[PDB]
């Protein structure tokens, strides 16, 4: 009439490794897809959505933790049970699974939190260089007179300290890169996944320090040209 207890627990871990082996099927599918064209919005909306995923995974946990506990009260009755060795090896599984399972949201939660701060970081790197770079391309106009040349030595005087002041804006930028990449690496040595977003922002911060270089040297260069 009633299954057995064995048979119940055995039945329900083997349906709640199932719901966490689908979490991490959706985990794996997600990481795998690179940002578009909105990086900034989806980054942000992935990590709420990861966050949730994250949470589901907790109260599977929870659940696992109920079924263990049943799972110990019938393999503590002293009677023979044949069974016994099922329930055992379907627990070990499980219990497996969930540490597979958190480990991999984790981790991929922490993928998308450090390349939420590269890009974010590139976005307000691009702002400032586009106003450098605007006043850098007003400075090489040829001034018409004496008292206008003093005007653009003055402007490139400016524009210099104002791009060595930035030193700290790129540094981070280099830091927050190293952070992502460092991540992604992990994820590639523990869960054998690549990383399909790093190459992107790699890319992205390397021209925009060459941007930044530019605009110092070629402000050392004009400044020169009116000094001779």
């Amino acid at each position: 009439q009633e299954e057995s207890r064995c048979q119940r627990c055995i039945s329900e871990l083997k349906d709640i490794r199932l719901q966490l082996e689908a979490c991490e099927t959706r985990t794996v599918h997600r990481l795998r897809l690179p940002l578009d064209k909105e990086p900034a919005r989806e980054c942000a909306q992935r990590i709420a959505e990861q966050q949730k995923a994250q949470a589901e995974v907790e109260g599977l946990g929870k659940g696992v933790a109920r079924l263990s506990a049943e799972a110990e009260k019938v393999l503590a009755l002293p009677e023979p049970s044949p069974a016994a060795p099922t329930l055992r090896s379907e627990l070990e599984l499980t219990l497996g699974k969930l540490e597979q399972v958190r480990s991999l949201s984790a981790i991929y939660l922490e993928k998308l939190k450090t390349i939420s701060l590269v890009i974010r970081g590139t976005q307000g790197a691009e702002e400032v260089l586009r106003a450098h770079e605007e006043q850098l391309k007003e400075a090489q106009a040829v001034p018409a007179t004496l008292p206008e040349l003093e005007a653009t030595k003055a402007s490139l005087k400016k524009l210099r300290a104002q791009a060595e002041a930035q030193q700290p804006t790129f540094d981070a930028l280099r830091d927050e890169l190293r952070g992502a990449q460092e991540v992604g690496e992990r994820l590639q040595q523990r869960h054998g996944e690549r990383d399909v977003e790093v190459e992107r922002w790699r890319e992205r911060v390397a021209q925009l320090l060459e941007r930044w270089q530019a605009v110092l040297a070629q402000t050392d260069v004009r400044q020169r040209e009116l000094e001779q």
